[PDB]
Parts: C-alpha cells; structure tokens; sequence
C-alpha cells in the first residue's frame, strides 16, 4: 500500500496506510 497520513514526529514513519 502507499502512507496516508506520515507524522513529522518520531516515528517519523506513517500513521495511516492507504489501501
């Protein structure tokens, strides 16, 4: 799939994935 919604915060890696 491909990130939705990244956070700048650490985990820097996504939050959300898309589908």
């Amino acid at each position: 799939a491909r990130c939705c919604l990244v956070m700048p915060v650490p985990p820097f890696a996504c939050v959300k994935f898309c589908s």
